[PDB]
């Protein structure tokens, strides 16, 4: 007789205590909505990071009677039973919006059981475990600790149904354990990628999306030295009451590589902070864009022959994954767009930015002299307009006396003196660049310039930023930061200033980059093999979606060359827009950002847990609803 | 030896073969420039708040003519960006302000740098 | 009565015979302007001091990134001049912000001024509605309020034009075009025209408040008018923006 309505939720992940990847940001942004639903029935569980946990967690005395409510007692008693057997942990408040409750286990305090637990797991599930793989060691240590902790809560809490939700294989070991030991909790597993997915796509030669149905998983996992890891992912997918992925595209991948068709998808939400005035973001775009204009003026000093009032900023940003993030298509397409723009005789310019970290030796001398010379021009101009102001003023205050017959000066000579001209001329000379020197394709000195994938592609297609190129190309091999001496914007600030994000992903389980972009109200190009793109694709009819600034390139059903051409089409369609059209588009794409808020995507998590309880206690569940609903899906339940 | 609190900055301006300014030289000037602008933004805010106090006193609970407490004027948001600017100015442990502003074509053979190294300034 | 914390400053812009702005009005602006410049001086000094601290950290005993004490930044010299400017703004005990910006020709028999006196809105602290009569049309050269009429309207929140005779009324129509909500009556050309295009409930949301001066006794009308104003004051910024 367990309460399905008043239930507990434990959410388990490697990244709870600490930031490794994006998952840390998912559980962080997801917290406010979760705590709103559960309050003190919710606990996140992860391994303790001894180095950092004190910056992020608010340590709490869990022994205190007041630390838990009457109905939460079992959790306290469960921790005491863990403490009883020498298992050290930290219970506290994760210092983030929502302030969820945390249980972090000290894996050193349980490392003793390593030999036995490894032996056990091998016997139960068939999972081998090489000693030099520190991560699966920790994955295992965690798994037995969590199933242990869960088993004990199940013992002492007769009131609530318990939901246990695990993220990624590194947090999946408890799953086969809960199944086999038949612990009275319902379980959910979310995968945010698949191990074989990443690896089969690493080299860039393999035709992933048309061939994965015919891969021998065991053979491949052995080929990559990944067999043990893969076993953990598979056992977690098979053991869980509910199996989920972050996206339809990974769900496809998952069915074939983990041999189980997901029960649904849990797409990543963001915690969107609205402005008091809807148009505020529109003002921010203009401020931020002026900062970029500034950067551009300096970068093109001595070669500035285009109109910024008619210049669009494209960007790609993210980790340096040349094939997987589609940097190759981005550059390829830009080169073809350059051609189309010249043939049509348009006066517009695209300045294309690539923001991807590469080994480098900091900014070039050129980058910094240029900024400084432009600054020096600004300051001189300012001195001069003070002078001009003094002369305009005298004239205006003097009229019509002492010969002044016109109210205003009519001769520039009256306002602009020769000493003024000399210093302006000197500043202009400072900006001149030597004959034949084009603005660089890069802001940094690179460690391995000759072998760099991105730079080689730019050089191969020959986008050298010459006067007649309508598409300019700037590689910035480092993450943006308002401390950057040449382009002093934080990443988010930069995105707001740009016009179009271009993210032609080939392997991308989610798509934080275009989502985040969408949230800043900036249109973007994605692909249908990106999680975000595939999500969007299901939500809006593909022609409609261009109007909300989502452009989706088909990389799944189209030859690579046909994909590049579609990308050029989109970019070209965008450049043809007028300012009015751009503005109104950004408005539409700003309204779309609602659909990426947790207030909406959190409903999916609700669907998943509702499915888990439905599956685990079907008798009691029907008894709540009124009749028997379908349980072969998350969707077929609601 | 005499415990003087004075400092002498000695400049040598003599043309020698070089490859123009160092990255270090240009980066330092840029970072200092960035601190200046941030300080200017903040003092605008500070002005807004001094001015409000001045025009409001003695109403709405104001008991002193001027602010007495910094927190009235300097907000979390302001403190964050100045801290960040200060971090940009920080140099790696044990790194010293250079004895030269340019990259030299032949730094080891240059007579001036040889002397400065020899006397260990 | 409702204990609201909002404040309405109401302006009346209507030409009446006058001898130009009072001395008080001009001194007022000049005094405020002089405070502004002294505040700008002080913050430049503050700037030098914040900057020095920031560039020196953590040398010479500067153990924290920022100054923590106001006295590292605000010097006594600064304090003296700020106080002198604060004293210049001090008005003698009991004296209240004026209800008028000009010296009137016939102050005693002016209709606007007499009504304000009769209803006793004298701009006292406890009054939540403040009143400023400005008996001249607006012009950007006006030394006191350097705005052109169109600009002033843009700056405002609500135009209120409860005409009883108004063949049209550009006054409320101009508000509309400039995105400022307005109150007119159903006996104005403009009001009945809008009445015809939008159903009265919807009309309030599109910033068109229409007071019924045709089928209600004048006192009922005045009340409807107060309802509108109160309902408006109840709005949040977000609501006003929308
Ligand atoms: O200059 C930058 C560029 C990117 N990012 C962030 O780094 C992440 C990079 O995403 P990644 O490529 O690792 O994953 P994906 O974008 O494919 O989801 C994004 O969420 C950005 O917010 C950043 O912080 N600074
Ligand atoms: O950068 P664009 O697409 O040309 O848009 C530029 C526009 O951005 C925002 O809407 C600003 O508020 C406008 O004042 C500006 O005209
Ligand atoms: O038509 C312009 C104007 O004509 C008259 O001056 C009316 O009094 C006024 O209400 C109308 O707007």
């Amino acid at each position: 007789s367990r309460d399905l309505q008043n239930h507990l939720l434990f959410e388990t992940a490697t990244e709870v205590a600490n930031r490794v990847g994006g998952i840390y940001s998912v559980l962080k942004s997801k917290a406010p909505i979760t705590v709103a639903q559960y309050k003190d029935h919710y606990h996140l569980i992860g391994p303790l990071n001894k180095a950092t946990y004190q910056n992020e967690v608010d340590i709490l005395d869990w022994k205190k009677p007041e630390a838990f409510s009457d109905e939460m007692r079992p959790v306290q008693h469960a921790l005491q039973t863990m403490e009883s057997r020498g298992v050290h942990f930290v219970y506290g408040r994760w210092l983030i919006e929502g302030a969820p409750k945390v249980i972090l286990f000290d894996l050193d305090s349980v490392r003793g059981y390593s030999n036995e637990w490894k032996g056990d797991l091998w016997s139960l599930v068939g999972i081998p475990s090489p000693e030099n793989d520190f991560e699966t060691n920790d994955a295992i240590l965690l798994g037995y600790t969590v199933a242990w902790f869960l088993g004990e809560v199940a013992h002492l809490d007769s009131q609530h149904a318990i939901v246990a939700h695990f993220h990624q294989w590194l947090a999946g070991v408890a799953l086969p354990l809960c199944r086999k030991r038949r612990i009275d909790v319902v379980t959910i597993f979310t995968t945010h990628a698949t191990l074989l997915g990443r690896y089969l796509c690493a080299s860039g030669s393999f035709d992933f999306y048309n061939c994965l149905e015919s891969v021998d998983v065991d053979h491949e996992a052995g080929r990559f030295g990944i067999y043990h890891r893969y076993c953990i992912e598979r056992a977690a997918a098979h053991s869980a009451d509910v199996f989920t992925t972050v996206s339809q595209i990974t769900a496809f991948e998952a069915e074939h590589l983990l041999k189980r068709k997901p029960d649904g998808i849990l797409p990543n939400g963001l915690n969107v902070i609205k402005f008091q005035a809807f148009h505020e973001f529109q003002n921010l775009h203009a401020l931020k864009k002026e900062k970029i204009n500034d950067f551009v003026r300096g970068h093109f000093h001595g070669c500035f022959d285009f109109d910024l009032d008619n210049t669009l900023y494209f960007f790609i940003a993210g980790r340096y994954e040349y094939k997987n993030k589609g940097a190759d298509m981005f550059i390829e397409a830009l080169a073809r767009l350059n051609y189309r723009l010249k043939v049509s005789g348009s006066k517009k310019t695209v300045v294309a930015f690539i923001v991807m970290p590469a080994k480098n030796n900091s900014f070039t001398v050129e980058a910094l002299k240029g900024q400084a010379e432009v600054r020096a021009l600004e300051n001189t101009v300012h001195e001069v307009t003070t002078s001009i102001g003094k002369r305009i003023f005298d004239h205006a205050i003097r009229y019509p006396h002492n010969g002044l017959t016109t109210e205003l000066p009519t001769d520039l000579g009256e306002l602009l003196k020769s000493s003024d001209k000399v210093m302006l001329k000197r500043r202009i000379l400072a900006l001149r660049r030597p004959e034949g020197q084009l603005p660089p394709i890069v802001t940094h000195n690179m460690v391995d310039d000759a072998n760099d994938l991105i730079l080689n592609k730019i050089r191969q297609v020959q986008l050298f930023n010459s006067p007649s190129d309508r598409v300019k190309m700037i590689f910035h091999p480092e993450f943006l930061n308002a401390n950057n001496p040449i382009l002093g914007l934080d990443y988010d600030e930069f995105v707001r200033g740009c016009h179009l994000g271009v993210f032609p992903s080939y392997y991308e389980p989610w798509g934080y980059t275009p989502a985040e972009c969408t949230v800043m109200g900036v249109p973007s190009i994605t692909t249908n093999v990106s999680g975000f793109g595939s999500y969007m694709e299901d939500l809006i009819e593909t022609n409609q979606a261009k109007d909300y600034g989502i452009y989706i390139v088909d990389r799944r059903f189209k030859a690579p060359d046909e994909s590049v051409e579609q990308l050029v089409d989109y970019m070209e369609e965008f450049v043809k827009k007028t300012r009015r059209q751009r503005i109104n588009q950004r408005n539409r794409t700003e309204r779309l950002s609602d659909l990426l808020d947790w207030k909406r995507m959190g409903l999916e998590y609700v669907k998943a847990r509702q499915l888990a309880l439905r599956r685990g206690y079907p008798d009691q569940f029907r008894e709540l609803v009124g009749e028997e609903l379908n349980d072969s899906n998350m969707d077929a339940l609601a």
